[PDB]
């Protein structure tokens, strides 16, 4: 056969995965993949059949109810979603090569006669708030509209939930919380405030950084009422203490929130559309908000007549053209995003009147894999490994802000450097087994044989070890005047990663006020317009801390959707 459903009718009738007259459900293709389940069983049941010893098709990180169509196609070849990022050794019947050519915002106006017939009919729906985006963001301003008594659609383009924020490791700041208390770690809101304005070099918006620290804790309290544990609590780069929230025995918090907040989404019986992307804000003849327009990927263009539009699109660092034309620096780089992370949201922002800030600002991730291609947390770093060059030296501290991190590692022979740990910082941070599953921490029981293994200096990695040991001893850092030395390098094997850096965070983006209302270029307010996540700009200036993009995205994201609930 030369596809899935020429396979199948060989012994089927049409209607075995179709409805009676033959249209399509929905544009999640609700009903054909219940056909699917059906005769094959769910997702985990389906797993059970393709195990591999490292990976799993079936079984992986992402949350949620993944469909079956996400992948398997009927009528076409289709594409394995996890080739995206990652090369592993798959055998799926029907495939094609990954390849990603989404048209633009611009390139959709092409699609006049189509549009203008959307737009002549009836709205497909009338609602209250229509919410553009999947990720952290938008689950949480989709809960607390409907919370507060809105009714609410959540749209996502993607066939798959969560975004960028399904793919979070280090954790979530928040201060003084009671699960920093039940650790021993003091801390105050004020000290959030300072260390992130300091971060940002005193760029950021002081409003808006204001609400960040203030409602930190009660963001972590919201997620804990609902489920989520955030009782593990870690270092990250610029703080003056331990601030990271993220699940018991340091597992990622970014798979775990999104899955939380999903939960809570179904719970609430709310309206969720996949395969259907947020096109042409519609204002009235007074220039407020009366609608959106939308194309579903199966079922064409339609709009829906709503109060309140909240944009929660996310970045656009996968986008590195765009990236290129604003900061140099980053041309031909590779990134740690998600394949639809492009911007067209910001696009839609501006075609609406929306004024955008601080785009000129964005921000590498130090630490990729050389290996597998994906970021490694900052928080192997934080919970105590070093970085090494190839000549087996230290050479930067390795707590420092992100920018420096990043010019020392690129300064390196090799333009790369490797992150040396033991079994004690192994077993302080779950999250790194998964690095050692991906096969890209290899590892040895000496120095020497270690640095044999990778090309380090073997004599010089050993020494190297050895003397940070005694600072950690001794309580400080003569060499690099790193300021917190929580474990020595000493206890079982020892393992090594090649890491260099990559694109990760756009810090401008739309122009929002403290109540997360769109303003235009004159500083006014676009009635019904809201934005909320790393879609907007002014909340972390010309560089944001580690831990402050997740607490951003429930905070943001939570009052945008009682706010809009309120204007409707
Ligand atoms: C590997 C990785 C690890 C990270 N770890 C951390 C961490 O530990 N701590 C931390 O604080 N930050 C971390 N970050 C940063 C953080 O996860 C992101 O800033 C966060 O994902 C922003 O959430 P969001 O809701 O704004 O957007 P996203 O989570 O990116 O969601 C936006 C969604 O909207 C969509 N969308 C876009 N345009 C349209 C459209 N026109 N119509 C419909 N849908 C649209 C999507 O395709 C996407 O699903 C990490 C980022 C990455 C990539
Ligand atoms: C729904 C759209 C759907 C998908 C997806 C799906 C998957 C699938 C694959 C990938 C194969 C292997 C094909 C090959 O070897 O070339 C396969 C094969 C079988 N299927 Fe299926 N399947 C979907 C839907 C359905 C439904 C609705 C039925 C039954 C009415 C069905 C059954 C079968 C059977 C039988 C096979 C042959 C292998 C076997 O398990 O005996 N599937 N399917
Ligand atoms: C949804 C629940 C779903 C079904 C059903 C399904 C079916 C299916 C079959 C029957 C096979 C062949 C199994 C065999 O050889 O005996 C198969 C194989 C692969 N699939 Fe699948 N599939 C479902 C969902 C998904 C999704 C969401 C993805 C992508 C994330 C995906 C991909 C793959 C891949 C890759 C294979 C080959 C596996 C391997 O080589 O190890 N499927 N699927
Ligand atoms: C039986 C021979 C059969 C017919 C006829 C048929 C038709 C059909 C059409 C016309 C579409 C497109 C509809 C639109 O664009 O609005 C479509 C799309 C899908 N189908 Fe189909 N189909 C037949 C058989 C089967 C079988 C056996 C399966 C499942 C294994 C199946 C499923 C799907 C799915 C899924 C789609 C969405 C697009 C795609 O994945 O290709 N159909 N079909
Ligand atoms: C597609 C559904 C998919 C699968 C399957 C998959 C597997 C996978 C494995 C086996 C690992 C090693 C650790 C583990 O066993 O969980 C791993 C690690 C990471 N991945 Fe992944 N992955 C799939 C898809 C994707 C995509 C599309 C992205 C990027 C947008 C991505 C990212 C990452 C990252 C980052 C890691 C590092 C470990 C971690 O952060 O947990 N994956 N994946
Ligand atoms: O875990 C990390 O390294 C990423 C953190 C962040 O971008 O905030
Ligand atoms: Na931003």
């Amino acid at each position: 056969a030369d596809n899935l459903a020429e396979f199948h009718v060989q012994n089927q009738e049409c209607d075995s995965c179709h409805t009676p007259d033959g249209e399509l459900s929905n544009d999640s293709l609700t009903y054909e993949n219940t056909q699917c389940v059906s005769c094959h069983g769910t997702l985990a049941e389906v797993a059970e059949t393709t195990k591999h010893e490292h990976y799993n098709a079936h079984a992986s990180h992402f949350p949620g109810e993944v469909a079956c169509t996400s992948c398997h196609s009927a009528h076409e070849k289709s594409m394995v979603y996890c080739d995206s990022c990652h090369s592993f050794d798959f055998n799926m019947p029907y495939a094609k090569k990954w390849l990603r050519d989404e048209p633009t915002i611009a390139e959709l106006a092409k699609d006049k006669s189509e549009r203008q017939a959307a737009l002549a009919s009836a709205p497909h729906d009338t609602v209250d708030v229509v919410v553009v985006g999947s990720g952290g963001a938008g689950f949480s301003a989709a809960i607390s509209a409907t919370d507060s008594g809105a009714k609410v659609i959540l749209i996502e383009k993607e066939p798959v939930i969560g975004g960028n924020a399904k793919l979070a490791a280090g954790g979530m700041n928040a201060a003084w919380t009671d699960q920093q208390k039940a650790k021993k770690i003091t801390d105050s809101p004020e000290l959030m405030f300072e260390d992130t304005m300091k971060g940002g070099q005193n760029i950021n918006d002081p409003a808006l950084v204001k609400v960040l620290s203030s409602h930190s804790k009660d963001s972590v309290d919201w997620m804990t009422a609902m489920g989520a544990d955030l009782t593990d609590v870690g270092m990250m780069g610029g703080a003056s203490v331990n601030r990271a929230h993220r699940p018991t025995g340091g597992a990622g918090v970014g798979a775990h929130v999104v899955q939380v907040l999903y939960d809570n989404a179904v719970k609430r019986n709310i309206d969720l559309r996949m395969n259907t992307r947020g096109i042409e804000v519609l204002k009235d003849d007074k220039g407020t908000v009366k609608g959106i327009l939308v194309k579903g990927m199966y079922k064409g263009y339609y709009w829906v007549k709503a109060d309140a539009v909240i944009l929660a699109t996310g970045g656009f660092a996968k986008n590195n053209e765009r990236v290129a034309k604003l900061d140099p620096s980053l041309k031909g780089f590779i990134s740690t995003n998600q394949p639809g992370a492009v911007g067209d949201g910001l696009d839609v922002a501006e075609n609406a009147g929306g004024a955008l800030k601080d785009m000129q600002y964005i921000q590498a991730h130090p630490t990729l894999s050389v290996k597998g291609g994906v970021m490694v947390t900052d928080a192997v770093r934080g919970n105590g490994a070093i970085l090494v060059n190839r000549e087996g030296k230290r050479f930067v501290n390795e707590i420092t802000t992100r920018d420096k991190a990043s010019a020392a590692i690129l300064a390196q022979t090799g333009k790369s450097a490797y992150l040396i740990f033991d079994d004690s910082v192994r077993k302080s941070l779950s999250k790194i087994d998964k690095y050692i599953g991906l096969g890209v921490a290899p590892t040895a029981d000496s120095l020497v044989k270690l640095g044999k293994m990778e090309g380090i200096d073997g004599k010089a990695l050993t020494e190297t070890v050895a003397r940070y040991n005694s600072l950690v001893s001794s309580g400080k850092d003569t060499d690099f005047e790193r300021p917190n030395l929580p474990r020595a390098l000493n206890e079982g094997n020892y393992y090594a990663i090649e890491v260099t850096p990559g694109v990760h965070h756009t810090m401008g983006g739309v122009m929002i006020d403290t109540k997360a209302e769109v303003m235009n270029a004159k500083k006014q307010v676009i009635p019904g317009l809201y934005g909320a996540g790393e879609v907007t700009g002014g909340v972390h200036g010309a560089n944001r801390l580690g831990g402050n993009a997740i607490s951003d995205i429930i905070t943001f994201g939570r009052l945008a959707g009682e706010e809009a609930a309120k204007y409707s």
